Formats: structure tokens, C-alpha cells, sequence
């Protein structure tokens, strides 16, 4: 929530924010506040089995939310409904491309560099956005 | 309007005159003397709406001229007429070619140059003038 580009720090402002590593077991853990146990109160000597039933149901709603419905839009999708991008002010994703960056090695050829190599990665790529209709004034930003 | 090659300065005489950068917003501005307002006198308390009408018309001729008819030949074209190249003594353009100059990179291969590159631009090109009839003695100059 920085208010001005001037509230950003050296690195961020010049290179952009940092993003998440590709997903793996250690970089895609369940949200840190994930419940590991759900307590349910009980009268000194008895337990309301009907309440216990509700308790679970309630928990279920809580979990679903924590695990994958943390964003309003996703909760509404949960019900089988939908939301315009104006509903939560989300930028509209118009096109997403992804590709691997490969290249070649350069062979060292002098007395000491003979048998050495330097990797030069150089990948060509196309990123094409199909004719899009702009309903209101604004910006079309493309990032990498 | 230099009179003799000897009136030219070091750089010009050896390398040729300088030309305009490719056209862009900052290198193709409307001629510096472009009108930003056109005044029209008016009697102390009234304005001749008929004059105002003429005033605009007159302005229009002035603008058209400033914007794109600064050369005699272009004004005459404006009327849907034409002018020989002898009319304003303009050199006759016989052929105009244009192309991009690309090349390749040379890979550095020794201990310190390994992983370095040097751009060698080398472009082949054809410039062909179709059989032209020379009506009077003169010169056929080709420049780049």
C-alpha cells in the first residue's frame, strides 16, 4: 500500500516488486494461519452432538475460505455467481504469455581459456494481445 | 547559401551538410512561427461579423501556407495546377531508395573477452535508376 513512488525503496522503485518463487512444497505452504485444530466447547459432562455437527459445517466454511477463497471475487464464484472487474477494482488481465529462455555456449579458444565455456542465453518471443475493446479511459500495461 | 566550397566549414565540407532527425514529436514541430492566436480589430463597441468571417478565411490561407505550402511549387499544387522543375530551379529527383542496415555479432573467445560481443553491421543493397532521358547538359548526382 505505498502511497507515492517516493515511498518505495531503492530496489523496488527501480526494478519492480518481488514476486513469489515458482510453486513447490516449501514456497507454496498453506497460508500461515491455517487451522491445525478447531476447538468446541462442551458442558462439564455432556456434548451436544447436534452442535458438533454444526461446528464442523462452520469449520468447513472457514477452511474453504482460508485455503482458496480469501478474495471476495473467489467467494462469490464459490456460489456459482460472478463479479465484474469493477466489483473489487481488479485490473483486467488481457493476455498472459509464458516461455523458457534458452541460448548457447561460447567456446573459449586461447591458451588458458581453451576448454572453457560461457553461457549466452538469447530467446526470441511473441506476445500478442487480440483486439480488445476499451470501455473507459485508462492504461494498457504490459509487464514481464 | 554558401558561395564557394571554401565558405564551408571543416565538418560540412568534408562530410556533407547535416539533415533532420527522423520525424517524431520533438523533431517535427510545426514551424516555429506558427500562429497561436489571430487578432482582429474591432470598433470600440461593435464587431463586424462579416469581417470576422473574412478574417477567418484570410487566416486559413495563412495557415495552409505555414503548415504545408511554404514552397512556391506546393502552393501551385494547392490550386490543382503544376510546375516544371525549371520553375523554381529544383533538382529533379530521379530515384529514392531506403533500407535498414543490419549485420551480426562477433563472439569474444579469450580468457577475458569470453562472453563479450562486438557488433559488425554489414548490409548489401541495390539502388537502381530506370533509363532516364537527359533533356539538357548537366549532372546526375547520387547521395547517401
Amino acid at each position: 500500500t505505498e502511497a507515492n513512488p517516493s515511498n518505495l525503496n531503492e530496489d523496488d522503485a527501480r526494478y519492480g516488486f518481488r514476486c513469489c518463487h515458482l510453486k513447490n512444497i516449501w514456497s507454496a505452504p498453506l497460508p500461515p494461519e491455517t487451522k491445525l485444530a478447531e476447538e468446541m466447547g462442551i458442558e462439564s459432562n455432556s456434548i451436544d452432538i447436534m452442535g458438533l455437527q454444526a461446528a464442523y459445517a462452520q469449520l468447513h466454511t472457514e477452511q474453504e475460505r482460508t485455503y482458496f477463497m480469501q478474495r471476495y471475487r473467489d467467494v462469490i464464484s464459490s456460489f456459482g455467481g460472478s463479479t465484474s472487474y469493477d466489483a473489487d477494482n481488479r485490473p483486467l488481465l488481457v493476455m498472459h504469455t509464458d516461455f523458457w529462455a534458452s541460448g548457447y555456449d561460447v567456446d573459449g579458444t586461447d591458451q588458458s581459456s581453451l576448454g572453457q565455456f560461457s553461457g549466452r542465453v538469447q530467446q526470441t518471443f511473441k506476445h500478442s494481445v487480440p483486439r480488445f475493446f476499451v470501455p473507459e479511459h485508462g492504461v494498457m500495461m504490459t509487464l514481464a
